């Protein structure tokens, strides 16, 4: 068919409700060429991309160009920003499994930090390797993810601002006797910069959340300002082990385990952990899971943090 409407929608204690929308147009020419828009919306968050795909005619499935272009509204702790986006991308993807592209972005980021603002326009190149295999269905028995990146702005070619990101993250999936789910999820990340604060705030680390560590509020985990509002952080490292077991039929019940921290000093660790159980059911329609999760050893931090939706799980 010619058009295709992807839909999914989530809620989570801190967060909210969430809603996302995708609308595929998988041919538009005979050229080869696809179309896809996106948009996401939650309180704090609010997005819109579109994404145009070129194929080249010397091997057509292996190697394409994108043309993505994407605004985004952001209303978070203490962030507000207004962004917007645009990238040329080269892919190469290979049957082997790993996609590597080369990346071209501009951006213009109207931003408010706790008390520092600005309007920042970025130009840089950067560099993905990405590859995501599964195997057994919509809730793999088996697999595992790994995206590796680096950004490069300078302000030689008419950037903002000088900067190096180099970001890596680990998602695996493995069975063990049909009944012992194990999911494991590593993410690094790292900006080396002497302009932080005109930095926007989507390029600055903050952990904590759903997929970054559960119990802790979405983002809420990063250095402070002198009068205590959140400024980011220019590294984060964060972790998760899950286990889960196949309790009867479809239904799971998991237990799991996330820490990690968003420092500027790396040697002034401030590592905070959350903990919890949870239920996983496979619907008709892909993996339906619930977490209840609370922060742990903490002393001024504490709560339930609730969520639920349709995780892809990598």
């Amino acid at each position: 068919t010619q058009n295709t409407i992807e839909t999914g929608v989530g809620y989570s204690t801190d967060v909210g409700p969430r809603v996302k929308a995708t609308w595929k147009k998988p041919w538009v020419n005979s050229y080869g060429h696809s179309l896809t828009t996106s948009t996401s919306i939650s309180a704090p968050e609010q997005t819109l991309d579109f994404s145009y795909k070129m194929p080249l005619l010397k091997n057509p499935l292996e190697q394409y160009y994108l043309v993505q272009g994407g605004f985004k509204r952001t209303d978070l702790n203490d962030t507000e920003s207004d962004s917007t986006t645009l990238v040329a991308s080269r892919y190469w993807d290979l049957s082997s499994g790993w996609q590597r592209a080369i990346n071209l972005r501009w951006s213009v980021d109207h931003f408010t930090q706790g008390e520092i603002t600005n309007t920042t326009m970025l130009f840089y190149p950067g560099v993905v390797i990405s590859r995501t295999r599964s195997r057994g269905g919509l809730m793999p028995t088996w697999g595992d993810s790994q995206r590796y990146s680096i950004d490069y702005s300078n302000t030689a070619w008419g950037s903002d601002v000088d900067f190096s990101v180099f970001q890596a993250q680990n998602v695996w999936i493995r069975t063990l006797y049909d009944r012992h789910r194990f999911v494991t999820r590593g993410t690094l990340g790292w900006i080396e910069t002497g302009d932080f604060d005109k930095v926007p705030p989507d390029l600055r680390f903050f952990a904590g959340g759903d997929r970054s560590i559960r119990g802790y509020k979405y983002k809420s985990i990063a250095p402070k300002y002198a009068n205590g509002d959140l400024k980011g952080a220019s590294k984060l490292i964060t972790g998760s082990l899950e286990y889960q077991y196949n309790v009867t039929g479809k239904w799971w019940g998991a237990v799991f385990v996330d820490s990690g921290e968003a420092v500027s000093d790396i040697r002034r660790s401030d590592f905070k952990t959350g903990t919890g159980v949870g239920v996983r059911w496979e619907s008709p329609v892909g993996p339906i899971k619930l977490d209840f999760a609370v922060p742990v050893a903490d002393k001024d931090e504490h709560g339930l943090q609730f969520y639920i939706g349709l995780g892809p799980e990598l």
